[PDB]
């Protein structure tokens, strides 16, 4: 009753059990459910180092960031996403005046959205 | 009953078992449920070490950040996501004046996000 | 009842079980359900390492960032996802006037989206 047993020399490193014992039941709901997800597959090991016996990010670009455990709702209903501007105008001169219009905004730069976002803008 | 036995020689390192037992039941709600997620996989084990027997983000970028065991909600409902400026105008000159209109803004520029956001703007 | 048993020299390195062990039952809701995910594959092992006995990214690149355990809804209903502008004008001169109009906004630039976002923009 383990993992590994040990009868010959050498020192250990990592052994692992792990349980995430998940049991449902019933549920009997009237209506609709949106936006479910259901997953389950976990293994990621990069490098399992060993046993004896130059990154650059040049233009507006990150550099060694890694996140988990994060969860991030906002679902919501009946929403626009996206830039908006709703200037609104007539010109209807009479006389001797002479209607331009040039309604400027002003330039925006230097922005990055690294990770986990859900709306980036 | 344990995870590892050790009879030979050397010094231990992580051995772990862990739990996480979870029992639903019956729910019965009526109507509707919105922004539900059902996840189960955590394993990521990026390096194990050893058993003894140069980085730059240059311009707006970021370094070795990582986050964890975080949830942000805010769904709402009837929602505007965006820029949104709602600048009115109209001429109508009479005599001898001369219309002009133009409403600049101004610049922005250096802003970033990282990490885990929901709305980044 | 074990994993790995040892008798010869050496020392061990990662040896893991991990259980994941899951049960639904009867759910019984009456309508819809949409944005359902059910994936169960998780094994990625980059390098091992070894037993014994220049990376650039220049304009506007990113550099070694890595995500996982990382949920985004944001389904809702109803939306418009996209770049709006609802400019609205109109010229009708009457005298010695003269109608123009360029409603301009402004240059942008220098934004980059890296990881898991959902909507970016």
């Amino acid at each position: 009753k383990a993992v590994c047993v040990l009868k010959g020399d050498g020192p250990v490193q990592g052994i692992i059990n792990f349980e995430q014992k998940e049991s449902n039941g019933p549920v009997k709901v009237w209506g609709s459910i949106k936006g479910l997800t259901e997953g389950l597959h976990g293994f990621h090991v990069h490098e399992f180092g060993d046993n004896t016996a130059n990154v650059t990010a040049d233009k507006d670009g990150v550099a060694d960031v890694s996140i988990e455990d994060s969860v991030i709702s906002l679902s919501g209903d009946h929403c626009i996403i996206g830039r908006t501007l709703v200037v609104h105008e007539k010109a209807d001169d009479l006389g001797k005046g002479g209607n331009e219009e040039s309604t400027k905004t002003g330039n925006a730069g230097s922005r990055l959205a690294c990770g986990v976002i859900g709306i980036a803008q």
